[PDB]
């Protein structure tokens, strides 16, 4: 059954709810992303009306098949009209096609459901700055201190250095990123701008990235691997054993891997700069671990809460636990006290 933090009260609307069957009086499903924790249970089957962005859009309708006649794609930064309610839908910082959804209630209500996100400063001169904002239906993933990470802007000059270094040492090199889902493209699409290269894929994974509206695509991804320095792999074959097997099939063309898993946190960022981060070697293997997010650290997270100024906060991530739970609400009341709001 449908957890009450995804119902949009006084409406008929969910948000990121296709597993639970029919959902009792919802008229619309709302998607903030093409991420599976979000969109399981969706399929060709269904045949309610689903509303998205336009990169969401062509997700659903090439890799799960849904049929066109219930793909509802909206354009960002604009106001529109759902079976009665203003709804507008805003850049969410995540992955390609990922949103917030604004909702103007009948009574005068207003929400935002932040999805998933990485809070920004940007987003304080979108729409959001023009009226106030009653609920938040809040991306809690990171609500705790000890979460710090660099911008992505020093990731991917980390990234690049390190790849261009190792390539024009050894031109011989092989550069492998690991992938499992959308998101985090800017990672092998910089190294590979940077090598002169395109980034060799499986055509399952070529075709998902067609689907994203990413300039100049073309230019940059093929299915030929043979021709290609820089190769994509699923992110469960990134690992010594793994990569040895790849390092076989390409036929002696390549006598080194230098491999690159993109996380979001992991405690070496406590303690660690990503100026010093170094990788795991065996032999002519290495395996860089680089802390590339996609959700908020908790200062952004703090930053925009307090700029924002809720009367009503609703987590979305981590509320299964009672210490989880009870932690994050003292957090919002400092950040509340400190504000003065
Ligand atoms: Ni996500």
């Amino acid at each position: 059954t449908c957890p009450f933090y995804k119902k949009i009260p006084g409406t008929g609307f969910t948000v990121d709810a296709f597993q639970y069957g029919v959902v009792e009086g919802c008229t619309a499903y709302f998607l903030t992303h093409f991420h599976s924790d979000h969109y399981a249970g969706l399929s060709k089957h269904f045949t309610f009306p689903v509303y998205c962005s336009e990169i969401t859009g062509n997700l659903l309708k090439n890799k799960l098949h849904v049929q066109e006649q219930y793909i509802h794609p909206l354009p960002l930064d604009t106001e529109c009209i759902v079976n009665g309610v203003k709804v507008v839908l805003l850049d969410a910082n995540h992955c390609p096609g990922a949103v917030m959804i604004l909702f103007y209630l009948p009574n005068g209500t207003v929400i935002l459901h932040t999805g998933d996100f990485r809070a920004d400063p940007s987003m304080e001169r979108s729409l959001l700055a023009d009226q106030k904002v009653h609920m938040l239906y809040l991306d809690t993933t990171y609500c705790s201190p000890e979460y710090t990470f660099p911008s992505q802007q020093e990731v991917i000059r980390f990234a690049i250095n390190t790849a261009f270094e190792a390539v024009t040492l050894n031109p011989h090199a092989l550069v492998v990123c690991g992938t499992y889902s959308i998101g985090k493209e800017k990672v092998f699409l910089a190294i590979a701008d940077v090598l002169g290269s395109k980034v060799g894929m499986s055509q399952e994974k070529y075709k998902t990235l067609q689907c994203l509206n990413i300039p100049e695509i073309n230019s940059l991804i093929t299915t030929d691997m043979c021709s290609s320095l820089v190769h994509l792999l699923p992110m469960m074959q990134i690992n010594f054993k793994g990569l040895q097997s790849h390092l076989k099939k390409c036929g002696g063309k390549y006598n080194q891997i230098l491999a690159f898993r993109p996380t979001g946190w992991t405690h070496s960022n406590k303690f660690t700069r990503i100026a010093d981060v170094i990788p795991q070697t065996k032999g002519n293997i290495s395996i860089y671990g680089i802390p590339y997010s996609e959700h908020s650290s908790y200062l952004e997270m703090k930053r925009f809460v307090q700029w924002l100024k809720p009367q009503k906060i609703i987590p979305t991530v981590n509320v299964g636990t009672w210490k989880s739970r009870s932690t994050m609400e003292k957090y919002f009341r400092e950040w509340k006290l400190e504000a003065g709001y």
